[PDB]
């Protein structure tokens, strides 16, 4: 049930690659991660067309995961969607960099689309210690 701080995820993030990953620089991801979840963690939303979306950034179980309920899952990132409900974000930062290979660019989040793209995305990440 972590709830992570900006500033740490963004530390996270680093680690595990994905600043400047496919041309996408940090800042939106840490921005992404907001508000799709509020950084936490244990996010889940369960929609009515039978899908789940699981974890920080929200990855949707009829493409990337399977939780065994989903219509025409696809399973992509190879992974049980619980695997997206850890504390630990590495199964989420692996799936994202899937997502984006698999051909999407980070328009497959809705809030990145409608809340970060064209912004100063360089303020999720400005005085934290990278």
């Amino acid at each position: 049930g972590k709830v992570f701080g900006r500033c740490e995820l963004a530390a996270a993030m680093k680690r595990h690659g994905l600043d400047n990953y496919r041309g996408y620089s940090l800042g939106n991801w840490v921005c992404a991660a907001k508000f799709e979840s509020n950084f936490n963690t244990q996010a889940t939303n369960r929609n009515t067309d039978g899908s789940t979306d699981y974890g920080i950034l929200q990855i949707n179980s009829r493409w990337w995961c399977n939780d065994g309920r989903t219509p025409g899952s696809r399973n992509l990132c190879n992974i049980p969607c619980s695997a997206l409900l850890s504390s630990d974000i590495t199964a989420s930062v692996n799936c994202a960099k899937k997502i984006v290979s698999d051909g999407n660019g980070m328009n497959a989040w809705v809030a990145w689309r409608n809340r970060c793209k064209g912004t100063d995305v360089q303020a999720w990440i400005r005085g934290c210690r990278l």
